[PDB]
């Protein structure tokens, strides 16, 4: 009704009408800008305006500064948004980040257990509630888009991202797609499968990743080839993408991996033919980081081809993330030369705009300062603590069938020992994608280590001694009632985590042997995956697979001291040796140390 009315700016109008109205006004430069996502590290107000940039991200560890507050994050994001809103059309950018176990790049964010442990809970409603809390903590920092969930079905634990997979069993991964409506909100009653959805300003856009077969690569080699017939691809690796469509996942990220030698980032048949045309996905498809570069061998050796192949394959938004001028220049040339039709550009931009309008981003482009206090909120930590406890799998509770069960341990004892490299190391208990991509060691954020949790749990008369790596004599002479010893993997992600031997670093086993040799012991194993465990088992009275439980170490002691019983069950096969791999439930020659679904129980004290 005002004389300067512009339909796309009218919040009362249907999303599709707003999309069409804006699209019809855009120049080629404005269109290609929407398709471009850049790192905050290369962003400036002029770059964002002049190139009509559609999206920014923080990669792992890409932060305004170490220890930044929620408000500092909001101010940074809003500064970028102010630049984007100052363009001719005022299209807001969407800011993405890997919030994969909480808002994990941010100091003081609640850190939830990694996905493998969540699979052990068999509790999809718990995972939904984690999505809900994670959305609040992401919005606390002004960010609107999380690159989660990873719905890989990890079929070989030698993969460095196996901890990002809920299970080797697709049925468990499918169940855990409940993360999506946690992050985004529940879809309405009449909802069409494949449409994008986000409820509003207190929720975030989600991302089902990495499409498809990322968990199926040969020998678990990250980014490698997945060799499997269509029937197996569709039976193992694809199903959870359909659940994600049904729950309105807003975006899908493409895998670095290949399927039978075809790069996913160049696979028109799967990206356009299947995801878009068969599953009816109507959100946007985003590349992985320099994913189009890696289409070629060597990577980046023909970036012109990378742009052509990826955009023709059906990708909508490119996580460049640094060389935006080159990306934009090359894509512009391809359109100008008729190599890429305007129809393909218009489809990509239609999808990007659909997600942005749907989620309310044109109505609330800026951060809400009242949300900053959601970061690290005690209610969310209480949830993480529940999740950590439910994730724990009890593998042994007594050396013989006639021994007294060691767990639960008594809170009142004259003197107890807490030992091991992982007993008082917050970074190690969080693992990868915590503060940095690869994670880190020591007190990297706000949390409670296993040692701190023990001290918070025990009777006031119980003396707690910590020794990181005590010798056998120290233990034998110490007058201890029992010991809790924690060891395991160091933090990792992506290719750095690929590991053909799956043996934990020393000292780990040597400390368990020294401790358990002198006093009854409960071994807590911190890992992203099954690892060689027979020697640890042989030494230990009790052993718990605690995965990567996150910031809330009291989840571990909640079960050790019997406040709750152990309930977790293995979401993966535990192998006898790495020579067996790959080896999954349902295989012909299945000879596990512990089958998928195994877990001992205790009752609460």
């Amino acid at each position: 009704h005002a004389a300067d009315y512009v339909l796309y700016k009218d919040a009362t109008k249907p999303v599709e009408d707003r999309v069409a109205d804006l699209l019809g006004r855009m120049t080629l430069a404005e269109k290609i800008g929407q398709m471009t996502q850049i790192e905050r590290l290369v962003a400036t107000p002029d770059v964002l305006r002049d190139n009509f940039i559609g999206s920014l991200l923080s990669g792992g560890g890409s932060v305004p500064r170490k220890g930044a507050t929620a408000k500092e994050w909001q101010d940074m994001v809003d500064g970028f948004q102010k630049a984007c809103m100052s363009t001719r059309l005022g299209i807001p950018m969407i800011y993405g980040i890997d919030a994969v176990h909480g808002q994990n790049n941010v100091y003081g964010a609640t850190i939830f257990p990694h996905n493998v442990g969540l699979g052990a809970t068999r509790d999809p409603y718990l995972v939904k509630r984690i999505g809900e809390a994670t959305a609040l903590e992401v919005r606390a920092t002004g960010i609107q888009y999380a690159f989660a969930p990873c719905i890989a079905v990890c079929r070989d634990p030698r993969w460095g991202r196996c901890y990002e997979s809920y299970s080797e069993d697709r049925r468990i991964v499918q169940s855990m797609t409940e993360l999506i409506p946690g992050l985004q909100g529940d879809v309405p009653k009449d909802f069409t499968s494949g449409m994008p959805f986000v409820a509003g300003k207190n929720k975030v856009a989600a991302c089902a990743k990495h499409f498809v077969g990322d968990g199926g690569t040969v020998d678990g080699i990250n980014e490698n080839n997945t060799i499997i017939n269509r029937e197996g691809l569709m039976n193992i690796h694809m199903p959870a993408y359909k659940n994600a469509m049904d729950k309105g996942v807003s975006t899908v990220m493409i895998s670095y991996s290949s399927w039978n030698g075809v790069k996913m980032h160049a696979n028109q048949d799967l990206v356009t033919g299947y995801l878009k045309d068969t599953l009816k996905f109507k959100g946007f498809v985003i590349s992985d980081w320099e994913g189009i570069d890696r289409i070629t061998t060597p990577a980046g050796s023909d970036y012109s081809y990378s742009v052509k192949a990826s955009i023709l394959a059906g990708l909508d938004m490119i996580m460049v993330p640094n060389k935006y001028q080159q990306f934009i220049s090359i894509l512009t040339g391809h359109v100008n030369g008729g190599v890429i039709p305007m129809s393909r550009i218009d489809d990509a931009v239609t999808r990007i705009l659909r997600v942005k309008f749907t989620m309310g981003l044109f109505e609330n482009p800026y951060a809400d300062p009242a949300m900053a206090e959601q970061l690290g909120k005690q209610e969310h930590r209480d949830l993480a603590r529940e999740a950590a406890r439910k994730s724990l799998v009890l593998l042994k509770n007594g050396k013989t069938s006639t021994d007294a069960p060691l767990l639960p341990l008594p809170k009142k004892a004259p003197k107890i020992l807490v030992a091991g490299s992982h007993a008082d190391n917050l970074g190690y208990q969080c693992g990868g994608w915590t503060i940095e991509a690869q994670g880190d060691t020591g007190r990297t954020t706000v949390g409670t280590t296993i040692l701190e949790a023990v001290k918070a749990a025990v009777d006031p008369s119980t003396v707690v001694v910590f020794a990181e790596n005590p010798d056998a004599e120290f233990v034998k002479s110490g007058g201890f009632s029992y010991a809790i010893v924690a060891v395991g993997e160091h933090p990792y992600t992506e290719t750095k985590g690929d590991n053909l031997n799956l043996t934990i670093p020393e000292p780990g086993l040597s400390t368990v042997q020294a401790v358990c040799g002198g006093v009854r012991c409960a071994t807590v194993l911190i890992s992203g995956r099954p690892v060689v465990v027979q020697p640890l088992l042989a030494a230990s009275d009790a052993l718990v697979a605690a995965w990567l439980p996150g910031s809330e170490g009291q989840g571990v002691t909640d079960a050790l001291f019997g406040d709750f019983g152990f309930t977790g069950r293995l979401p993966r096969t535990w192998f006898k040796s790495v020579d067996q791999l790959p080896m999954n439930v349902g295989d012909a020659h299945y000879d596990p140390l512990f089958r998928l679904g195994y877990g001992l129980t205790t009752n609460a004290t």
